[PDB]
């Protein structure tokens, strides 16, 4: 059960949780996903990460008017690359409040990218700093320490088993662990295991560029990932 709408791929992942997918091809790779979540919070929406674009992000919201009919209060970015934050101008168009990682926005506009309106902190133990997360609601957000970037954080969803450690974990069956172009290779594992460790109860996983998977993805990562120390 996929919902299409113009060129991105919805999936219902539990009673208020939506997972967005959106493709952009890489020479080599052809087409490649990009996921991120919606997530219905009583009379608004919640969005984690843009699509690769600003017109793939445009109709991520014209999915929501259409089938939800509820605001957008709020979008968080997972880290300042092009999949998670290059629609970000497309949210400041519509009025959405954009939150990301300091440091995301100290990167995004080397990168290419547009940097969110506000910066998340993270107090000492990774969990996001409530003053710079205001009304945040259901959406936890947590800092493992660097792994895929400097910048990238994680979020679980308050009342269902669900985490998304976006680029920072791979899947299962992954043979690698990507773009290590911008990568922290020495605290890697330690920070994959963070993630785990932030939502040990979630048993769905929402992968950065494939299907959700199980808490073996944390695992298969943090393996992967040791053998780099
Ligand atoms: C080979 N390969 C992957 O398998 C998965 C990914 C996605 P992730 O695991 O990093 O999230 C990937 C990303 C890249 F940027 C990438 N390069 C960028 C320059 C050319 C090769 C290769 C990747
Ligand atoms: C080639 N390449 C990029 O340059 C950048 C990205 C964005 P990031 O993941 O570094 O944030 C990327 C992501 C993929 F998943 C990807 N594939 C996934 C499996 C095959 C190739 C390639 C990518
Ligand atoms: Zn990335
Ligand atoms: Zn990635």
């Amino acid at each position: 059960g996929d919902q299409r709408f113009g060129d991105l791929v919805f999936r219902q992942l539990a009673p208020n949780v939506w997972q967005h997918t959106s493709y952009l091809d890489m020479p080599g790779f052809g087409a490649v996903a990009s996921n991120g979540l919606i997530v219905r919070d009583g009379g608004r929406v919640l969005v984690v990460d843009t699509a690769w674009t600003d017109d793939q992000t445009a109709q991520i919201l014209n999915w929501i008017k259409q089938e939800i009919n509820l605001p957008v209060a709020l979008a968080v970015v997972t880290h300042a690359h092009q999949d998670k934050m290059g629609g970000m101008d497309a949210l400041h168009a519509a009025g959405i409040a954009t939150y990301a990682n300091a440091l995301s926005n100290q990167l995004a506009p080397q990168e290419g990218m547009v940097a969110a309106q506000h910066s998340l902190t993270f107090a000492a133990n990774g969990w996001v700093e409530p003053a710079t997360a205001p009304n945040f609601g259901p959406l936890k957000v947590f800092y493992p320490g660097p792994g895929h970037t400097s910048d990238n954080i994680t979020v679980g969803i308050d009342g269902t088993d669900i985490a998304f450690g976006g680029c920072l974990i791979k899947d299962s069956k992954a043979k690698s662990l990507g773009n290590l172009g911008d990568a922290d290779t020495e605290h890697y594992a330690a920070s994959a295991r963070a993630f785990g460790a932030a939502f040990p109860k979630a048993s769905m996983i929402v992968m950065s560029h494939s299907a959700p998977d199980s808490r073996a993805a944390i695992t298969h990562t943090a393996r992967m990932a040791d053998k780099l120390r």
